């Protein structure tokens, strides 16, 4: 039918090592977002997708009602006790923001509102609540708060006693912060008024000009994010330095004035760590003897004084920890599963936490106070909707605390799996998938298969109300846990990323694969969905395996792989070349051009895609999926469906903004049922 935009070519040499590259969509990148030609490409692409789309209105209002109806209106957080008040999150019907509420843990009837989103967002475009945390003497109120959306926080000081605001702001800060123990002094940290890095330290007197503030610390290496900690203990407030690879912790004195940053063990290629206090001893998570991480004790900073209390293990990733009266209790990974094990610093009594399910999550939740024996953990699973358990870390009693509740929902009309998959070069890849029993039929049904697969994070299997839509019209739900995740552990990180990051393309197309020879689903209807770094699986994975999907959704995608990485002007490009490596060296230019999927375009069949981006707000810049939609129009030799869609809207942290996620999914999940009918 209808004829799609066209973008000028401007062809735009790119020479490096010797090598020209010909980019036709260069000028599609705009830094002020003035030329009014892009955004007249970017207009042009959205009106073709509202009318290539506007068949499926009905469809969208019937997915788009039917998710909201699985939710409740109100939402009342689980209460939870700090310094001897009890605070909830209360989300009411009709209100946009949260309610923040607390009462002395002795009382039951009253609780004081903290504060409350409604009245803070009145009269701004924007707002969102970064942070909130009482000063030791529960006198004081700091707020972290965004009235721009450019995430960068202004904090704020709020005398409990009168309900009366302190006259200072806090600006350009990342809303990292702790309070001293005088209940008086904050540490912050402030951006770069330019790159927008966390960077300096400062600390301020509550109530006083913030000109007067000291410079505690300055980080030098813009790829070290700055964070600020307090440990268990309160003893000290820690300076958190790390980039991807490598961590160095300073310590301030919580309790006296005039304090200075005291290293405690400084940086090292590749040492990574992360420390507490608690008991007179230092508690630090480190992978300085192995990659999957170890725990040790130290009564000081020097590294040659840590005494093991868990050794690295090659088939246990250990993720972190916390601390308790008389318990341990540490969440790791083994086989592809997360686990939480408790050991006694007495008896060194070992327990597990038994689960009885094939794809499920766990995860130490909120425990603000170490003096008990009840642990808070998570627990999610594509069956079992999320709930919040409390355990007896001494008795094993386990009370439910909050279930996750989803209306119009029968969770025995659903089946999950853990499939293994042996990959072309023998690895075995964990798979997760669910489907609707009652309309399953081998080799019948759809496929979505969902992919990240970058920066060591997992696809952890968990519940998804939304996931329904899907699950109710035949579709079978697969995640595919393929390297460069953190699934297996730092090696499976490993395995993904920098000269071995096309395990990770080669590995969804394998389990794709799999799945369809084993009756799974419909090999003439397989679809694909991958965000961000999980767009640059889709882009790499339609270049290389086109045939294989019938329809793919490529959210906000990392697709101008070789340009973005040569140009340190792109925001993220210094931060990332431990994820992807540098291409201003050959051996990295060459890795990282095989698979980078702007420069893989060619004139061959392309599944169906729906290409999303943002002009505000972004990870991967507009550009990168504009030039991509543009290169394929150009060569693709197919005649299927190809939409760019750019969201023009300006940001929103209410619940409507909750609702516009909402109409995103039903757009995505529309488009993909009209391809399966
Ligand atoms: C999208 C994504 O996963 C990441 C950014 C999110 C980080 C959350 N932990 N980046 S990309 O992978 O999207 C990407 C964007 C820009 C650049 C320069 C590189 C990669
Ligand atoms: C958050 C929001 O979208 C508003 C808030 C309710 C009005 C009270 N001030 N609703 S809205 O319908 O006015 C609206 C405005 C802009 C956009 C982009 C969407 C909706």
């Amino acid at each position: 039918h209808m004829t799609p935009p066209k973008a000028e070519k401007r062809p735009y040499p790119i020479t490096t090592h010797g090598d020209t590259r010909v980019d036709d969509y260069y000028w599609l990148r705009d830094d002020e977002r003035t030329d009014p030609q892009v955004l007249d490409y970017l207009q042009a692409e959205n009106a073709f997708t509202d009318a290539a789309l506007k068949p499926q209105q009905a469809l969208r209002e019937t997915l788009y009602e039917e998710m909201v109806a699985r939710e409740n209106l109100y939402f009342q957080s689980v209460p939870y006790v700090r310094h001897g008040y009890r605070y909830q999150t209360r989300f009411e019907p009709g209100n946009e923001y949260a309610i923040y509420v607390r009462q002395p843990q002795a009382e039951s009837e009253h609780w004081d509102t903290l504060i409350d989103g409604n009245q803070r967002a009145e009269q701004r475009e924007f707002y969102t609540l970064g942070g909130l945390e009482v000063s030791p003497d529960n006198q004081k109120l700091a707020v972290a708060e965004d009235f721009l959306s450019r995430r960068q926080y202004d904090i704020r000081f709020k005398n409990l006693s009168d309900d009366s605001w302190t006259d200072e702001v806090l600006e350009n800060t990342s809303g990292s912060f702790e309070w001293a123990n005088d209940s008086a002094t904050v540490y912050y940290v402030r951006k770069h008024a330019k790159t927008l890095l966390p960077y300096q330290v400062y600390r301020h007197v509550v109530g006083t000009d913030p000109q007067l503030d000291e410079l505690i610390y300055e980080e030098q290496d813009d790829t070290f994010y700055v964070g600020l900690e307090k440990t268990t203990s309160d003893r000290f407030i820690l300076i958190h330095l790390s980039s991807t690879t490598t961590s160095e912790i300073l310590l301030l004195d919580a309790d006296r004035a005039d304090s200075t940053p005291q290293m405690f063990v400084p940086r090292r290629k590749d040492h990574e760590y992360g420390i507490d206090h608690y008991h007179q001893h230092f508690y630090i998570r480190s992978n300085k003897d192995g990659k999957n991480f170890g725990l040790y004790q130290s009564e000081q900073a020097d590294e040659a004084q840590w005494q093991t209390l868990i050794a690295p293990r090659i088939e246990v990733m250990l993720e972190g920890f916390s601390l308790f009266r008389d318990w341990l209790v540490v969440e790791e990974r083994s086989e592809g599963l997360t686990q939480l094990r408790q050991i006694h610093w007495q008896s060194g009594e070992v327990k597990r936490i038994a689960f009885d399910d094939p794809t499920y999550t766990t995860w130490l939740a909120y425990n603000p106070e170490p003096e008990t024996e009840l642990l808070r953990y998570g627990y999610s699973s594509m069956t079992t909707p999320t709930t919040l358990y409390e355990l007896n870390l001494d008795s094993d009693e386990r009370v439910m605390l909050k279930q996750q509740e989803v209306k119009n929902f029968t969770p025995e009309n659903y089946r999950s799996e853990r499939v293994w998959v042996k990959a072309r070069d023998g690895v075995e890849v964990p798979v997760s998938l669910v489907y609707r029993h009652d309309s399953f039929a081998r080799g019948t049904n759809p496929l979505m298969v969902y992919g990240y697969g970058s920066y060591g994070s997992s696809m952890d299997p968990a519940f998804s109300a939304s996931r329904l839509s899907l699950l109710d019209r035949g579709f079978v739900f697969v995640l595919a846990h393929i390297r460069g995740g953190g699934e297996l552990g730092q090696l499976w990180y490993e395995d993904g990323k920098l000269f071995k990051k096309q395990n990770t393309f080669n590995d969804f197309i394998d389990v794709t694969e799999a799945l369809i020879a084993q009756g799974y689903g419909d090999a003439k209807r397989v679809f694909a969905m991958g965000g961000s770094a999980g767009g640059l699986l889709m882009g790499a994975v339609i270049n290389q395996a086109p045939e294989l999907f019938n329809g793919i959704v490529a959210q906000v995608p990392f697709v101008d792989v070789v340009t973005t990485m040569l140009d340190e002007s792109i925001p993220l490009t210094t931060g990332e070349y431990d994820e992807w490596g540098n291409p201003n060296q050959q051996a990295y230019y060459d890795y990282i051009l095989q698979y980078s999927p702007y420069d893989q375009v060619k004139a061959q069949d392309y599944p169906h895609m729906l290409v999303t981006t943002g002009l505000h707000d972004s990870q991967v810049q507009y550009w990168e999926p504009a030039k991509w939609v543009a290169k394929l129009r150009e060569l693709k030799t197919d005649d299927r469906q190809l939409l760019l869609y750019t969201d023009m809207d300006s940001g929103h942290g209410g619940k409507s903004g909750r609702f516009k996620a909402y109409e995103d999914i039903a757009l995505e999940y529309a488009f993909i049922l009209a391809l399966a009918e």
